[PDB]
């Protein structure tokens, strides 16, 4: 059983497992079923960027996801993330299809993770994916392209995405989400994406996620249940 | 009228204007009557640090003070202080004495806003107050002392604090706090402080705070009011 | 007398002063009359970026200029910029046209200064540049236009640069780009601008540079003279 | 064959090997025979500060060593790195004693790596070294003590360093110290350390040196050696 905490940009909804009936951000604490979620307008063939920010102080993980024309979907949660993780983690992105299909390319990714001038601290940016990225343990179907993009799950030489696809994307150091001798733990993740289907309906989604450090793909993930849970609990 | 937002370290309970009975921090939203407070163990002699974090997407303003034992306060306020402050503002560090005193004495400052990579961003960290200090607006008594530090407040050449004493230090530069193409504002600031008094009952505390730029010392702002209001409503 | 460490991005070969035949990026110390510079294929059109970079322990001046497409220049020169500039400074960008013209557009503008954690430090980072930018300091024909990018030099409503003009933008705050007390000094600067000229020969050129305080533009510091210098000694 | 680049805190002169008749610190570029090195005073039991600063539009390779009461150490050399190490590396700490002896403590550790804003970078600062650090790879005699320090090498329960010992500590993930697609890449490093020994000439050094990911501590490197180098050409 892996640990999770995770932002989705679910661009398919599965109202059997508490989906809206659109399109949404979420935040995810143990669990598919998001303690909270928010309209979000997907936009074919677009680059989008979404913010993840967390305080420890405020005990709140707001997200935001936006596109260069503006429409922006926001959610926020009150939880104490030191109460949920351990204290070694690593963070991800991930990404499936399912039925549906859509690319789930990743273009830019940073993270920032900082206990606190007694600072432990760790940042990084990906901007360009190269072939061999040694500091990224990549899961299931996730590749790296020729134009130095990630592609989470899996798309054809023609560029066209395919379905059941799993991908995760890892960063290859642990990270410090927390020690017990901080007074303040706080870590904030940007990722710009682009997502692309022929469906009028694509699937399933883009996450940021943190997890304990030996997590790997669950089995029975795909789809809906985005490559970081086994179950619909 | 100056518009006001303030993290207070509130040494002195004057209980007549919404105080806790015993010292305390504060977040202060256009009033000197605290929004929230949270009781404070303030160590005479020592030198604490606060930090200040606000999120624009989880519209929460969070504040923690410590001391290097450990010992710590945290308050926190939902507040979209994009409803209230202007685009353009400054940011500062005030603190008074009254009837009773104490030294109010920065060690180091630092502050970092983020308006989102279309990032506009600033960001400054002083560790030594030297004597011209061109990037800070000094206002009241406020002085730069021969160790480097600043005296926030009036300090004979002994060190022994005096009372009824009011002083400022604002950065130089106006910070975009916010602006309208913005997806994410933010900021956090950092400050070390060492207060010292012969009292056993110390007077009256420090702020860091965010105010319009054209702001002076109100009338009447000694004391209890930490320099920052010019009534206590 | 003001004083002037500069980096030029020089479009126009102005022979008779020292100038290279053909667009050229230099580093200036006092003085017009580069002491070091580099061919530059300037792209007529197209968005650059320049970089500064200088260290205190190696005290180099290192500068490079590239377009999306590749194409860079790159100088360096060995200086103790410790030796030549104020202990206080202010930060800017200038441009000018002379009998030649070219928009001068600045895209974004960013530095940093450190001062080695017991660091002083001011960074700074501008992607939209408002109508009243309150922490930019203009001068001459400099202003900001509708799409939030920054004019040094005079462009009619059509868009066509004019000639014979001079602008200069400079940072709000002075910059401590030195202390005594410091064992590393050390700043980097970065902008994008967009060049663009009718004129085959497209002049004269924008800068990076660094200035006593209360540095106004010269009398006689259109054209060759990028608006830093009073003449070409 | 390692290859490797490293700045060295030389406590202890070897002048068959090319060693200046005093303390030291150097430039070692491919070989324990610094191509630059400077007259270092090591204060015993005091806490010293290494700046490491190279930036590849300058091609030199700086470092400064200093202590609380002032006096400092520099030496600079031009390198051009991208024609010495390979496209990923991992960076790292490493220490020595022999004959005689001396503490190797590290108390905080941070570096910075930067490829040019298409920027991919890599930051980590640490300042306590807990226990399980899962962020950092120990070689040799390498552990990380009670008081959350890092040390390289072997000291007793008494806190008595012991001779003949090797360690080091090489960041887990591995770097992207400079990619094809960069006009800029450019890095800095900094550590505090304490040195003490009863030694009246201590022995033998610390260094912090960049390497191939694979690289492990090579056979007979211990004292002049400093864990870096299997021989002494
Ligand atoms: C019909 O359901 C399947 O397809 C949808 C959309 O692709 C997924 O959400 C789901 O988990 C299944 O894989
Ligand atoms: C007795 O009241 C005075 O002194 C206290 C403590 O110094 C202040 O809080 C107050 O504003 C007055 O100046
Ligand atoms: C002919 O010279 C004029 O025009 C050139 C190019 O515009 C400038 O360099 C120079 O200073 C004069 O203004
Ligand atoms: C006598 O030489 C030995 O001791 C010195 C100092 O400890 C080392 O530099 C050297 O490599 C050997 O181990
Ligand atoms: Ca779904
Ligand atoms: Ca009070
Ligand atoms: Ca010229
Ligand atoms: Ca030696
Ligand atoms: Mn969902
Ligand atoms: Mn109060
Ligand atoms: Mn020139
Ligand atoms: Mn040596």
């Amino acid at each position: 059983s892996d640990t999770i905490v995770a932002v989705e940009l679910d661009t398919y909804p599965n109202t059997d497992i508490g989906d809206p009936n659109y399109p949404h951000i979420g935040i995810d604490i143990k669990s598919i079923r998001s303690k909270k979620t928010a309209r979000w307008n997907m936009q074919n063939g677009k680059v989008g960027t979404a913010h993840i920010i967390y305080n420890s102080v405020g005990k709140r993980l707001s997200a935001i996801v936006s596109y260069p024309n503006g429409d922006s979907a926001t959610v926020s949660y009150d939880v104490d993330l030191d109460n949920v993780l351990p204290e070694w983690v690593r963070v991800g992105l991930s990404a499936s299809t399912g039925l549906y299909k859509e690319t789930n390319t990743i273009l830019s990714w940073s993270f920032t993770s900082k206990l606190k001038a007694e600072t432990n601290a760790l940042h990084f940016t990906l901007n360009q994916f190269t072939k061999d990225q040694k500091d990224l343990i990549l899961q299931g179907d996730a590749t790296t392209d020729s134009d130095g993009n990630l592609q989470l799950t899996r798309v054809s030489s023609n560029g066209t995405p395919q379905g059941n696809s799993v991908g995760r994307a890892l960063f290859y150091a642990p990270v410090h989400i927390w020690e017990s001798s901080a007074v303040v733990a706080s870590f904030d993740a940007t990722f710009t994406f682009l997502i692309k289907s022929p469906d009028s309906d694509p699937a399933d989604g883009i996450t940021f996620f943190i997890s304990n450090m030996d997590s790997t793909l669950p089995r029975g993930s795909t789809g809906m249940l985005l490559g970081l849970f086994p179950d619909a609990n």
